[PDB]
């Protein structure tokens, strides 16, 4: 077993295919599945694994009505193998509200978060042991990617934020050797705003795309160098932005360097990456509800300001049907690393009131070389023959 | 781990001994279970596994309702050990309306097709990562195997129609290499319409018995060279034919070469294979209908036109019993490759009216060298009792 | 991995302590437990594992309904390891109603037999691959040990017999490597009907104690050489004998030879194995019903015909409580060959009427060396509490 | 795989970090989940796993009603990954009433307890074998550790009581190699009474701190010598004393030799350990009751009779919620030993007169060298909603 270095060029893409769904709404209707939210997909050398926050119960379950609050002290981290749906056989690897979870090559690393709103500790858990933790640095709700963390040559990065959701905050980047926090770097650069990084191996550092959730509906860019521990920010340059809310996509901009002031407060986990001048990207339908999904290439997104030259669109969920959060994966394969993306499909309140629960189910595409079709994969859940 | 070459013998058979079933219509009725249908058998080089398209529900779920349709963004492909049914802890590998699965001796290779019926996308899934994809050419509902791929040295051939259901169609044989599509052979030779291929390995080259779905009750046969990439075909000798429907014993006929034009028109997936001059093969009971399974053996069925002198018969399931497809699947022993097969027996819509669901339960057997007895093996569900 | 070769002493033996319960009737009342009969267990080098014949359903399911009946085509060997109730989850490895199974060091061998009563099939599985089979001799319910069949060198045994329950039959004993038939001893010797044996190696030699159903209330013995395949057979001396129904502990008799024809007609699979001159044996405590179990050791019990000197008494099952099967198994320890026995506890018809089921939990114990107290573990089941 | 030594010092620690919760009452009231009480945690060198006593029953189920005896032939010990709940696939490794289990660095050794309360048997089994026993040797509920055993270069020592609960008993320590009984040290020293030792590796030996039942609400210490098998015995010096029920924190005393005679009768399994002079240390907060749960440092508190200067309060459970037993597992880390503890929070019968059932559920806390926030973790059951 050797360390990740992740050090092969990008994989061509052309597009994203099929790879994964659990349907999981649709079986919670015949079986015992957990309540989740918050879903993600990381890989070890081998196999895929897909992570959610339970909410400590079972859909067909009374302890179920009112699962739409965040943070409670029944959240654990869920981890099956990707496909295995979150049966009652599922191991809860941590006690989590706000989690992260990467493979160094050797064993995994996981990121948890619970407790007090005012006073949250994080736990790090390597190879099945509690190796350190950090209380919060600024009393207001320490969270962090809900999606993977990466590692290279045996440091792992992870992106926490601590403080106001709605304005300043203080996010800082660990980097992590065998479970131990060997360093803290707080954000620097012209991101005004940053949550829920989305982050991805660029040998040989690492590179984020977040939520700006206070004046940005344009995504920000957090650059981490794994060797000097410097950290640099921007924002997406595509001018078609990433974020819900968002403008139309006549009236949206971004010049790359500050939050575009149009609709920016809320938002919503997403992902982009970069291939030379160009950005890959997905993006919920709908321009103001978690509806929707779709990807797209940015010809110039990347590296030219305010670019919306797009090509080579895909419906993941056509715009009837609920979407939610999203980020991506990497995985490598023989000469190249793979970019993914899963999407996570929310059903239940508030939005829907015919239940009183909120979960989700989840879609994964996989970066493809080849060629593909269309189609939309929607949570598929009945919510008029869902358990109440 | 080596590449599976399956470079010995054929074992020799004297007909078939009872390996596995599953029962899962009965557990259906008092356990949480998948609802599938078109289900198939894959081992690896130490043991098997049962596959199957699920319906994104369970069966017992409201759900459940109205699963006689082949293609939704809901259907994902079950893999479970052999004889572990499919209950909530089985892994969804893709996302698949149509699937071929196989082990190359060093890893699972899975093909998987879903979307619009008009624009489907095939994924190809090799050792947990999605290595290549291809888009429909014919949008008109690309399909495949159902049963297993085939691989040789490390090439694995499998075999998929794009078209017509019920006209000439394209019909195509993939080569891959660890998932990436090396090479791409159109059909050749005389077989007019080729469906759901149940493919062996016949060192040194690949052979397939399909289904005829527009003018042959006699069964197309496919011959694949894994060194040249040619592609020759023709049509199962025996003039007992194996397809569903066909005429009566004694009025059906084959000529080797062409469709026999004896009600031709749909058909059932089903399985042949050479032994010298003679072929073993399995087929309905019932001339009109899904129902029964025997096999036997024809004398002179593979190589002399129209052979009739059948031996060796086995009933699997009686006359009054349900089947659905069946398929073939080899099995390495010490010093020769074993032949066997699995009967879907279906059970529901539109067939039976009780439940409003349609799924199946599976029976398998393997090709023995000793002797054996008789028996009837069918699902066993009282549909009377079954949820509805 | 070698071969297993049992080539050490008998380890000293002073009665039995607790080892495995699985509770599983409770279970069923609260959950999706398969109904069984004719469990064992049976260990590889590292672990132990349960089997039994599962009925094709769960226990609370409509198709539980009248699951009295010895032989159907839905009956299927279940394999968990040891104390993993039968869940869902739980590998159905063969259809059988009526199996063996042993491991020789290397893999596992099943021996299944399912079909026609007047015309049943036997596969040979091993290694997960159906390596041989054979077809009744005696067109009269083919049948085996429901108990472990024992390997040495790589030459398993098993114990099997077609033919009349209540008159002279045709055993035979069939010499297994790697799932292959190589030679079948029929018996010889003293034994007049033979079933269900319960066996265990002795260096160099496998030892079996069986069921006589029809003149013997005392218990055949089988002795079968490996190396030359000769048969003997005789009877356990012990004048307390084993079998149920039976005389009471004073009108009993067993001389060594020949059935005692005292309430010879029926039975019940048992156990008892020899040390030196004297031997241990499970039994019913009940003469008349499969109810109670007790073991003890009988003072001269293996070479002195009609002794009754009997010592170490242990309780496993109270008197008023059901039990069942109990068949031997054996575990290689550092230094010595470990007896252990297993007891089946039926629940449900025609016994007791409450319920429409008949199923199983099961109990086992294993040989000490050390100190030990009493108890009692039936089944604990509230047949007033269970799903009817 | 060589033995554990445990040969390196004690890790820094500055207080506990949130490792894992189970939440099992809420997921009983939507799945079926295991009875248990009397949990506990132990890792083997690459991962944790959780135990319990089973009560033969899950929750939602008729057999759950009265589960609130300590001792019935259908208690077993579950084991699963910590953080998997005791779903029915989990695994019943030994029959008992009471137990403890450890992991020499090579294989499990489980110490299990069961029959009759006069007469009871402890098994001993080792690497998935039986490999001693001992009966009891004072006729009066033989018992042990309801924790994890300790081992050093191959001996396992665990501790056990036979008598008394509330007067004068005979606690012995065994000390077993590969499952074998090799020598037993009657307790010797100063503490009165000893019962369900939480004992950890404190290199060269071993330390534990129990329960004393009869006269003292501090917790008593018994270390133990594995070279030359001598035994002492005296009582944690804290005057925040560790035992439910005691006196309020003004009136309590110890000074370390004898039972504190201060509200003695009675107790709750415990924990505690030494860093220097000082002490770490868990308990309920309230002093009557099963109810809240904090830990802190006393500074002096190993050393200094009597001392009351905390400091590093943490609270694990608030006092308005129901905690239960405790007890600490050790885990090896790169370069030092950390410590761990788990609390059973207990639900039901007596003290919820609106359930029929008693069970609980688990959370777990590592210690840490970090920093760390606040919070509580209760059961989380609502006991209106559960199944009765
Ligand atoms: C079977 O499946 C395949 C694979 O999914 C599918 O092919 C894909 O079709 C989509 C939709 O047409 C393609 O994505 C589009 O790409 C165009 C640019 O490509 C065209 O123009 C260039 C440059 O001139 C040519 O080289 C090229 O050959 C094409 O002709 C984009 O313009 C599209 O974006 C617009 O349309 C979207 C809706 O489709 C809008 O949502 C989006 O906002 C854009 O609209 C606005 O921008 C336009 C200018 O960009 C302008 O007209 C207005 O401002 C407008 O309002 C979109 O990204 C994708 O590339 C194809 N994929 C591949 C690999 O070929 C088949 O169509 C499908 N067949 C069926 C019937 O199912
Ligand atoms: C216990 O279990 C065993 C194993 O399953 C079973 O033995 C098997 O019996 C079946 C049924 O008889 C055998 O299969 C048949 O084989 C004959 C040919 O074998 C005979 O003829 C040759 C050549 O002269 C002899 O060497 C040989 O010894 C036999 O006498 C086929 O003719 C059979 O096919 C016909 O009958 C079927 C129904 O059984 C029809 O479905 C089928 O359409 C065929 O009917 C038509 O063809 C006939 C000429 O072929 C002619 O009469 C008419 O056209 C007719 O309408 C069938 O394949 C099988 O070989 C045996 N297996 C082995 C290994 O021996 C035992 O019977 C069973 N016992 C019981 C009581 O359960
Ligand atoms: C705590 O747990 C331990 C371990 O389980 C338990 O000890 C065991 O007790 C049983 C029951 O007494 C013992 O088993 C009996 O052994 C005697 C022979 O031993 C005695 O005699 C010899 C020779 O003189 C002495 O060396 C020895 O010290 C003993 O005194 C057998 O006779 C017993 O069989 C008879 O009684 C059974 C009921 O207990 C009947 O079911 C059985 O049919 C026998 O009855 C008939 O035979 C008698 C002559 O054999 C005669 O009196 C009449 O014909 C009669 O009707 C039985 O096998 C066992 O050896 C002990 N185990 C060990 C290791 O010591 C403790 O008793 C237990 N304590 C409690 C209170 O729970
Ligand atoms: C965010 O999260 C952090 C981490 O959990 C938390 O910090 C921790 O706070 C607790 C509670 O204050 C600290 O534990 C206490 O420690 C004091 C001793 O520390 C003080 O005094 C020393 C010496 O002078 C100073 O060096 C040091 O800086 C502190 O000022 C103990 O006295 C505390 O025990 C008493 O209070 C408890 C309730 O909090 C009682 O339950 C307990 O019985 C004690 O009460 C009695 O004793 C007192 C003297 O000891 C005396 O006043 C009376 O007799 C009294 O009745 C307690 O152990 C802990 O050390 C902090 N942890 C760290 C690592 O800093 C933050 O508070 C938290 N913030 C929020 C708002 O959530
Ligand atoms: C995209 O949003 C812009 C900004 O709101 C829309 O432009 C407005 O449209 C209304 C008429 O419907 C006018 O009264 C306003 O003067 C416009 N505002 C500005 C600032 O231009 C535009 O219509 C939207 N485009 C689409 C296609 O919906
Ligand atoms: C097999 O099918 C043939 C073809 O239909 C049957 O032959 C027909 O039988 C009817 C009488 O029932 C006659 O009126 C027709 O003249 C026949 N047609 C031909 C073309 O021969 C034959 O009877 C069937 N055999 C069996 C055993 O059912
Ligand atoms: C054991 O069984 C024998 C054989 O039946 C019993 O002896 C019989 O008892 C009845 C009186 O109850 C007499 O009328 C018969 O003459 C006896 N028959 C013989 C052949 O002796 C004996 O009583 C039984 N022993 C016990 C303890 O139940
Ligand atoms: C702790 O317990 C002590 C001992 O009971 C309490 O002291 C008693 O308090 C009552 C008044 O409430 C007096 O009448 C007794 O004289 C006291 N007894 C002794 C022996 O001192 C003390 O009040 C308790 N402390 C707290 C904070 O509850
Ligand atoms: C820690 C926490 O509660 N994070 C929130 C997140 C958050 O409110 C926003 O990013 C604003 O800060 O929003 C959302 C959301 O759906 O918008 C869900 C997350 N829920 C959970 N991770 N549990
Ligand atoms: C892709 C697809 O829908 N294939 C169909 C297949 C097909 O309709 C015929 O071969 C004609 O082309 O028929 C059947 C059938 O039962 O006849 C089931 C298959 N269902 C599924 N594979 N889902
Ligand atoms: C193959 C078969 O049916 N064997 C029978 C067995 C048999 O009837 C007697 O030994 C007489 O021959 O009896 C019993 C029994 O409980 O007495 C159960 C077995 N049931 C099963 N193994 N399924
Ligand atoms: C063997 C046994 O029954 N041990 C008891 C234990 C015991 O009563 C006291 O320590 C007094 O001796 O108390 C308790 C308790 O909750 O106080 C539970 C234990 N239950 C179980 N381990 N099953
Ligand atoms: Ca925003
Ligand atoms: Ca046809
Ligand atoms: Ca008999
Ligand atoms: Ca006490």
């Amino acid at each position: 077993a050797e360390y990740r270095n992740w050090s092969k060029p990008q994989c061509k893409i052309t597009g994203f295919a099929p790879f994964s769904k659990d349907n999981s709404i649709r079986l919670s209707a015949g079986g015992d599945i957990w309540v989740t939210r918050e879903p993600y997909v990381s890989c070890d050398p081998g196999k895929c694994y897909q992570f959610a926050l339970g909410q400590g119960t079972t859909l067909n379950n009374r302890h179920s009505n009112d699962t739409v609050h965040d943070r409670t002290p029944y959240r654990t981290l869920l981890m099956n193998e990707l496909g295995v749906p979150f049966h009652l056989g599922t191991k809860q690897v941590c006690i989590a509200w706000s989690s992260s979870s990467c493979h160094d090559g050797k064993a995994w690393l996981h990121v948890c978060v619970t407790g007090h709103d005012e006073n949250a500790t994080a736990s790090f858990i390597y190879d099945g042991r509690l190796v350190d933790s950090i209380g919060s640095w600024s009393k207001n709700i320490l969270r962090t990617q809900e999606s993977e963390c990466v590692c290279i040559n045996g440091t792992c990065t992870v992106v926490m934020t601590d403080g106001s959701a709605s304005e300043r905050a203080d996010t800082k980047i660990l980097f992590i050797e065998e479970g131990k926090i060997v360093h803290i770097s707080p954000l620097s650069g012209s991101a005004q705003h940053v949550e829920e990084c989305s982050c991805y191996p660029r040998y040989p550092g690492v590179r984020c795309v977040c939520r700006d959730n206070w004046k940005g509906s344009n995504r920000p860019i957090v650059d981490i160098n794994v060797k000097d521990y410097s950290i640099v920010s921007s924002y997406v340059c595509s001018g078609l932005v990433g974020d819900t809310p968002r403008k139309n996509d006549s009236s949206s901009s971004s010049y790359c360097r500050n939050p575009n002031n149009e609709k920016g407060s809320h938002g919503v986990k997403g992902w982009a990456f970069d291939d030379g001048n160009d950005v890959w990207m997905g993006r919920t339908i709908s321009e103001e509800l978690r509806s929707g999904y779709e990807t797209f290439k940015v010809i110039g997104g990347w590296s030219k300001p305010n670019s919306k030259l797009q090509i080579n669109r895909q419906v993941i969920v056509d715009r009837g049907n609920r979407s939610g959060y999203s980020g991506i994966f990497s995985v490598e394969g023989k000469s190249c690393i793979n970019r993914c993306f899963y999407v996570e499909l929310i059903r239940g309140r508030k939005q829907e009131t015919e239940v009183w629960w909120t979960s989700n189910s989840i879609v994964v595409f996989c970066g493809t070389s080849g060629t593909y079709g269309t189609g939309s994969w929607p949570d598929g859940g009945d919510i008029n023959l869902m358990p109440i």
